């Protein structure tokens, strides 16, 4: 009596650049164009949708229950239950099978997921009275450095993390720049092809002078192929420096969501669906900290075994581009060298707004499937884990 | 083939005042004291447990994935997989349900989950360069404040919540001051028994020069019976204030934990336990946002039908206390004026560890049932929300 | 055997506009530039200058002793005392007298005095642990308002002082709005024909990629004449309001330097030196704190009875322009719109480094007086009082 | 011409610990209680008083005008003129100097003049958007640090400076702990006699509980004889070190004020006055930063020579203790080891009010002094700097 759980849409907002766009506009405002445009694209009655869960990194300063300000401002209903997720970069996917448990349990036939992250709105941290010194000079930490990106173990950047990964599978340097400046020209090649307008959910940002409509991503243009080899590496000054701003993730605003539904609810109001999808298996795997960029190759086995089918079954791989050095890790461990990984471009050229990417990547998987094909979207996350979802894509039923 | 999920065991620290013997000891600290124990206390081998669920509702200056921490600071494997949970005050029972739900699916045979708050590490929020005025005042927000306790839809308190639930359902100063009374004299009878014992795991603090062992709640030692009537509203000073920091729960430092299994893991390790239970239902429900305080009068009814018993089959009810007018309410609506509510104190008197009390009132619930007798835990949260758990505790499988 | 004190040299660098060119070089590095400046152009050799007297009103972050560090940055002897003035706006004039009274009293034959601001680099202010509440929101005051231009006794903005004034003496919207468009292009008209070349010292400000010569005052190119009458009243919004962002002065980063001698070092280095002026007479005056825009029409007639001449044998008039209802109260209550008041533009729209104003306008007179000619620096300044200087132009003696 | 100046009175504030007594209570308002005794002593009609110069060095959240604030809460008239002069720890005796030469010049008959520090008031800098980074940890500075006792020109706490000094004139580690012990010992002694009831002004402070009367210094009777020689060094902490917190300066809470008068002023109203006394000479003198402790010894000889005595006709020497190894390198250099020097104790036992501490140590000395005797007041100043003043205490004339 254990249920199937279908994805019936996906939407995502452009993702906008740090200290950009989207600076006014909080994460969950994200969430809710994101959500408003999943609902509206899945054809289901908004009535049949009990759960909103949503993926948020950097919590501060957001307000009360970010998941449940994302369902009031997409215009959801107040019975609606809501649940702000927190695995790291994984937390868009982790929310996504979640919310597939309800329908696969029986305890719901339609659910919303996916995450939001504002960086450029995360605040800094100043301790209250009973916490400062009696006098001399305080430190104060970025929420982006204290909460997303420093390891607690070993106290240093994730940029140090990748650095240990690209040495054990000897990824240089030239091999980093490489597969970033083709991120970068495959995000290129797939805007001028438009091949992101059907999943896209255009927000409007107000202001003082202005109302502009955002509908393009921002950054992935930035591609300057000469200055890539020309950078310093941004984490490790020791002469042996492979990892920079150039084949690193960049920091961004955005969000992304999706509606599911049980068998039922798939047949009566999904069957000719763009996004239509099998939820076929999900995984959570981890290992020791500092090798978090390789968790995912833990993952993915689970995954495709908790699905019975083999790599060579699935048509698509989207994993999260943390780092250059983190696909390569991961492409050299499953064999995947050949295989189609982030034929569109990824985290390095469209951006990493953490809490959405987990959710951004599949939202981008299932538009390029073909009808009976496997996808998988893996993403790994801070303190040594990662989320892998098998998707079949279809036509109907 | 939906499988069944075991409590096998329960603890929690001793819950601390605000600025009190935890403010050196964050959150995911405190987290680790109550898993150490719960993983000790269950009989199971460490090596069978694949997953740590935690709420923690104020993550601001946690570090990254405060649920991993908890993890690796319990002395727990690497492989052990992590998610930190915000549904608000009902955090930690949701990481519960969440973790359950991995049993009932089949994905693993032992959990833990629970929750965590260190309300006095909780920061105040400095925005970045890109939100500050160019001159002029700025007011920063404590973030216990604009995260914990303050509306979004009404920009008001929790607390103007409770007074608008108190004038509703004609809940008096008098009958607030009374329960309240009643949780204090109930949690000093408790004390007095020592019935916390059992639950409770002593907390290390290395102080100054030598080191101290917490093992005993603050605050349910502070009724002055006679002061409770002449005590100023916290949140409404228009004259119709009914609300005061006497009748309301307080800010606290403190964590909960417990481990679950399949069937196969309770029999073969947990027979005879002493918090032994089946997880027999739970629920999650909203409403608007002002009506939250009541919103658990809609959970309980739900997580009742799906355990298929009645209220009057429920030997103890722990509602958490995060006002009297909570309490009274909920008690009005689903007629429990004569059910066994709280018996051994709560949130007014016992405190309130946002992201802990779900998990802390579910530990307090399993250590005051007998065998085959069902219990509920139900917690309302911000937003406009709660959730149930029903619980049978068992003496074997 | 009081004997008499005369100016030698005269220079200020550009007044850059707030978070302009300036934001990068403190205060006293700025008065450095100005001082070097002045003490080259004194003839003067640098061993025979023993002192250096600053305005600074804004003192925050700006490190020990400011007016030391313009004189060390300056490259002058350590064996050369300093001491840092705040009379606030009159900081600047009264640093001139203080340095004259050094040579009238004979315990010095050469000074460098003036002013220095830099508003840009005013902090915020952070009460230490002992002054924060232990919870809820903290209001953090930005000093260019608590410390520069709120006045303590009536709790309000220097605006509102003038406001006051404005009405009293009936001067209208359009007469304040009729001055600073007046002042707007008296400041082009200067600038076009070149005519503060010869005060300016220019600023290098060393950059991230190159280095910037700065020479020119940014903000008197800022005349809209149309929008002028258009903008809101900045400090009284109950409809009655007539001071407006634009016939008000400006925040600005900008020093200024003067070097003063005896007859006897004027005579050996200084004859027919370009700023070379006899220092006749120097008043302080206060009244109600309220009244700080009429109190230089206090300071004036004592300034004159000192100086021993009446109002028509003035040439050129330098009033500071810290609103246009200021000039206008003053010309009508000493009967000066018949003369010659700030005919190169002022502080409206060559803006007000506030420490370094007094000095500034000081400056600004020696160079547009013609030999025998006698001119007046007057000075409003916050909390009620005023400084009024009176000097005699010479070619020699 | 030139005039000769008369000290009619004295006043001080008890000297209040760090984050004691009168956290509460501005500079401004220590400097008033200050004022209205030395005004009420002076035995001079008010309405003669036309300016009041009070030093503070650290000005920051202090309000507009500090110097103006201390006048109007003194209950002076707007009438009066103001300014507040920061030549660091000099400031309070530079005021005094400066309001002298006001009646030296003829410009004057009547000035108040002294000092003020709330240094638990100081504040720490937030800067403001344009001078944060766009992310990464900041430094918020102390500013008792930055503004106080940090030199700009080396990087180091006005300590490292006392250490060089210590070392270059061989003042040990146990020669800097016997003049603090005397210290602490002599100014018991005092206060056992009651040596200070005529100079000290009390205070009242408003508290949310009732009012408290302040009348004694804070922090004289706290010696330790055993606990002196044991203490770590507190600014060189790499073995090297000498310089403690027994052995110096501390931060402190204090105001200090006198009337000065004409000689025509004084005989019609000051014949008697206990304080009563003739300005002699005053002179400032500036060295290399490192070397500010030596300044004294530089001042010392040029306000003698311009007093027209020698060093042997001077009954009682108050020099600053800003460190024990200050006081012990000036007596070697001026040779004044066996000379009456801080008899009733010193900064170190009776507190450091920075901006006060100029004229306090003025008023004490003029309280122990003979008719016909002459007494100097010496005090070094960061930046290489110091301030002797030459009095001759008299019963008329």
């Amino acid at each position: 009596e254990i249920q199937e759980a279908y994805i019936l849409s996906g939407a995502r907002t452009p993702t906008a650049k740090f200290n950009g766009s989207f600076v006014s506009v909080s994460a969950p405002e994200l969430g809710a164009v994101a959500i408003k445009s999943a609902v509206s694209k899945s054809g289901v009655p908004v009535e049949k949708i009990t759960d909103v869960y949503m993926g948020n990194v950097l919590q501060g300063a957001v307000g009360q229950a970010p998941a449940r300000q994302a369902s009031m401002f997409a215009g959801l209903s107040p019975t609606v239950e809501s649940m702000t997720v927190n695995k790291v970069c994984a937390s868009g996917l982790k929310a996504v099978a979640l919310a597939a448990q309800n329908i696969q349990l029986g305890l719901a036939e339609a659910q919303v997921a996916g995450g939001m992250e504002n960086m450029s709105r995360v605040p800094y941290y100043l301790p209250r009275s009973t916490q400062l010194p009696p006098f001399g000079e305080i430190k104060l930490q970025d929420g982006l450095i204290q909460d997303g990106l420093w390891d607690v173990y070993n106290q240093f950047h994730m940029g140090i993390c990748a650095e240990k990964t690209a040495k054990k599978y000897e990824i240089s340097r030239e091999e980093q720049d490489q597969y970033a400046i083709q991120s970068y020209q495959r995000a290129q090649a797939a805007w001028k092809e438009n091949k992101f307008a059907e999943e896209i959910a255009p927000v409007t940002v107000k202001g003082k002078k202005g109302e502009t409509v955002v509908e393009r991503d921002e950054g992935y243009e930035n591609l300057r192929i000469d200055k890539m080899a020309t950078l310093k590496p941004a984490f490790l000054r020791d002469g042996t420096g492979t990892v920079t701003a150039g084949n690193a993730s960049t920091m961004n605003d955005g969000a992304s969501a999706l509606v599911l539904g049980s068998k039922a609810i798939a047949r009566e109001f999904a069957q000719g669906n763009r996004a239509l999808a099998r939820i076929v298996s999900t995984a959570d795997a981890a290992i020791d900290p500092v090798d978090f960029p390789v968790a995912p190759a833990k993952a993915v086995p689970i995954a495709l075994e908790r699905a019975g089918i083999t790599k060579d079954q699935v048509a698509v791989w989207e994993f999260n581009e943390a780092f250059a050095a983190v696909i390569k890790a991961n492409e050299k461990i499953l064999g995947l060298q050949n295989a189609r990984v982030n034929p569109l471009g990824g985290a390095i050229s469209l951006g990493h707004a953490l809490g959405s990417s987990g959710s951004r990547i599949l939202v981008t998987l299932l538009h390029q499937l073909q009808p009976g094909e496997y996808g998988v979207a893996a993403i790994c996350n801070g303190g040594g884990a990662a989320t892998a979802m098998v998707v079949q894509k279809l036509d109907r039923v």
